[PDB]
């Protein structure tokens, strides 16, 4: 399997087949507990957890006393990034017999919405106990599960309740993209983009090139399309490991990891739940990469490769792409909805609203988030 | 100058008579420089202590641009409010400012534990953690929980179930608060003074023994020995978090008390206060290290004496309890199950801190008992 640090621990494990092999012999012996809690969605729940509930009495076996298994099902969708449902897990753990303690080890497995909220959970539950992720979609492998940020959303906004706090383990099996549907494929590939126009126009380029293979593959798996797939991933992953490191608490450089989200969140929070969030951060990579073109910083020839590529990886570059206004219920985003979302925009300094600008693709305008004025943001809204 | 102390690497801890008056709105404005501060306290103290304050934080911040905002939350008071809702309901608050607290925000604990323990708690999670300094108003947050970043509410189940390890900033500790503090609330705080003394200090226990009669006289009406009292509980706090802060072993020894106690509050409160049920658990804890034959009879006399000289309970069939909790009783059986809560467990082996003497622990760290040696000394 191989191995990224981050945060200077090798709590990064990737292969393919390690849901079905590794995790629970790994958790019995690197993180040993009388009490381990298993947090999943119904979505996936049946389709994946009846292996490892075998793979953890074989693992248990010789374990005096034995061990528990316990499993929390949790609706599908953003709709559970909330207050109530952080509450009904932690509930449900106290109400164990006997009740979850300080030992616990909680087991995210799910996309970024089972591991935010399930590692938010963690972050609190007596005050912290140890948790791992098990991300079982493309945004979760290339983004979510790593870097130890967790969060559910308010009605005001995106993740603006949470906390800090790092995985012991990160599993990425990319065996779980078999059944991922084509929709969630494509959404997760918006992190993938970014995470590129941050850091390299060469990684940049293999992206623009690969999208048709992969799109075909994906819209046909992966059998013909696995190296490619492999490391595009293991790209994405490796540079936010890198980040994170140098940045953990976002005191600037990790605001990188933002760029495409203050204009996104700001459109997820009035889209949301029908539509997902590498679909808003798609849109808002377009308008910050509009916004830099405004302010001279970012070339016109940049801002339409960024368009390009995200529209052959299928993702909208509009609010009223034709897909999202058949989901949306004629829903509004207007100039003046989005600039107020965005003054609740975690990267802001005070009042001042701080937006990542590209000076290249590849290449940051500054190490950190830009102050931008309200009236260049009106701009491009 | 004001008397420092260090904790966890930084002279965070602040004390001096008058320091709210006199040095904390400047020390913030220089120190914990912001935009935005928000300030949390209860409708009991808000009303006689933030005016002055609104008005030296005016004066202090003049010479910034642009000027910062001070911002004012007054929520009920008692344990109530260490609640999921309430949490909920200042954290809404907060962002619905125009414009929206942000992450440099800098939160104020103006209050008793109660105040300490939820501002801080939602600090630690607000947009995934701010700044927040404690201004402890009771004796207890004084010499306990102002201290060490311990942040937590309760739940219906039991006491400090869900909460967050979140270091203030700095810990301001004035004692002129403790001239409008009521009575009970002075005992109250004595249950945590006491444990401290009988975790680690058989020369400070004696010092309590020795100064109950007048310390109790000045209340119901000393500054030296009471600030001394104050210090030591403090410094020896201060020691016990720089070096184990996650409580892997020595941290627990602050718990001394508090497995029997916590079980007993998840029922009594909120009639009944935390160090008045401390103070029953000490005693209960005491005679469980004396049936191990762990700790000497003498010893637990000794401890129920320099309780009750204090004026705290050491049984549950204390008369004033009794009359506070009329139609509310503790079971054995339900006292066991919350026992079953306590965050010091390790699975469901139950860990107790024992005492093998005032002043020393049997081990510096909590104990595994067994749950049919834990019974016997649960009846009233
Ligand atoms: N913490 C971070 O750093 C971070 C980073 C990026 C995004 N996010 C958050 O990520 C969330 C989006 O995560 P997501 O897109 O993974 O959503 P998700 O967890 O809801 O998963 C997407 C959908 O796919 C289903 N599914 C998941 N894995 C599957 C599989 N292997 N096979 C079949 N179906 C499967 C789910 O049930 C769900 O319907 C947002 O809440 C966003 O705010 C967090
Ligand atoms: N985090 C920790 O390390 C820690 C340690 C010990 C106890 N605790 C927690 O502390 C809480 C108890 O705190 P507390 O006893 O300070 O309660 P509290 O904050 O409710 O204050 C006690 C009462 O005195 C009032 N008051 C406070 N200061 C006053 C003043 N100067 N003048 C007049 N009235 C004043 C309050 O309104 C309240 O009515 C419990 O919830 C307990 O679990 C936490
Ligand atoms: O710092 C990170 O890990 C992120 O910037 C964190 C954001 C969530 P945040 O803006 O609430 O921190 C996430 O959506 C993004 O893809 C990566
Ligand atoms: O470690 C501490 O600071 C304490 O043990 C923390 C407890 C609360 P906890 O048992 O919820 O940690 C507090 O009541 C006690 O007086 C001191
Ligand atoms: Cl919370
Ligand atoms: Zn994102
Ligand atoms: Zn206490």
């Amino acid at each position: 399997p191989t191995k990224i640090s981050i945060l200077g621990r090798e709590s990064i494990i990737a292969d393919f087949g390690l849901w079905r092999n590794y995790v629970a012999k790994d958790l019995i012996s690197d993180c040993s507990s009388t009490t381990y809690v298993l947090v999943t969605d119904t979505n996936i729940g049946s389709i994946y957890t009846p292996s490892f509930e075998e793979a953890f009495r074989k693992r248990a076996a010789e374990i005096t006393p034995s061990p528990r298994l316990l499993i929390y099902n949790r609706p599908p969708g953003e709709v559970s990034k909330s207050r109530q449902t952080k509450a009904d897990i932690e509930d449900w753990m106290l109400s164990q017999n006997p009740p979850c303690g300080r030992d616990t080890v909680v087991i995210a497995l799910g996309g970024g919405v089972i591991g935010d909220l399930t590692g938010f959970v963690a972050s609190t539950y007596m005050r912290g106990v140890r948790y791992v992720q098990v991300p079982t979609t493309l945004l979760a492998m290339v983004d979510s599960s790593i870097g130890g940020k967790t969060a559910i959303d308010t009605p005001l906004g995106k993740n603006l309740i949470g906390a800090i706090w790092q995985p012991t383990k990160i599993y990425i099996d990319l065996e779980f993209l078999e059944t991922l549907p084509v929709r969630e494929f494509i959404n997760g590939m918006a992190e993938v983009i970014k995470t590129a126009a941050i850091s390299s126009e060469e990684e940049f380029t293999a992206l623009e090139e690969n999208a048709e293979t992969i799109l075909k593959a994906v819209r046909r798996r992966f059998e013909g399309t696995e190296e490619i797939l492999k490391a595009r991933i293991l790209a994405s992953a490796r540079h936010k490991a890198y980040v994170v490191s140098a940045d953990e608490r976002e005191g600037g450089l990790r605001n990188l990891l933002n760029w495409g989200h203050s204009i996104g969140h700001a459109i997820e929070a009035i889209l949301t739940p029908q539509i997902l969030h590498g679909e808003c951060v798609a849109i808002g990579m377009v308008k910050e990469a509009e916004l830099a073109r405004h302010l001279g910083i970012l070339k016109g020839v940049a801002v339409s490769r960024i368009v390009k590529c995200l529209a052959a990886y299928g993702l909208p570059t509009s609010l009223k792409d034709a897909r999202i206004r058949k989901l949306t219920a004629g829903k509004h985003c207007s100039v003046d909805q989005l600039m107020f979302n965005m003054a609740l925009d975690k990267k802001n300094d005070g009042p001042k609203k701080k937006i990542v600008l590209l000076s290249a693709i590849g290449t940051p305008y500054e190490t950190r988030a830009s102050v931008v004025a309200n009236e260049d943001i009106r701009v491009v809204l």
